């Protein structure tokens, strides 16, 4: 979503919950999450070295790109991250080229 291209990727899920991605104009198949439907946040969590992905039972688990590490709990770097994200709502990052 861009506030005005309709995305045309659509989200299917397989029996055993896992999930791919299509686009209706390409017909282009894909197992990744398209840049276009990660929010400016999500973008910005995928360019840091923490990211959240979901398993089967719903619960997320947090890796580091980096490092490689994976944890269950919270780590400090993108709870500064999840406030920063609060503030896209409550600012305009996309008018920041603007007075």
């Amino acid at each position: 979503g861009a506030m005005g291209a309709k995305s045309m990727w659509t989200e299917h899920k397989s029996p055993d919950g896992r999930t791919y991605y299509y686009n209706t104009e390409t017909k282009q198949s894909t197992w990744e999450k398209p840049d276009d439907l990660k929010t400016p946040a999500e973008q910005l969590l995928s360019k840091c070295p923490w990211k959240e992905y979901k398993s089967d039972s719903g619960k997320p688990y947090y890796y580091n790109s980096q490092t490689k590490e994976s944890r269950w709990a919270k780590p400090k770097e993108l709870e500064d991250l999840e406030g920063y994200q609060n503030t896209i709502v409550a600012g305009s990052l996309i008018t920041k080229s603007n007075l």
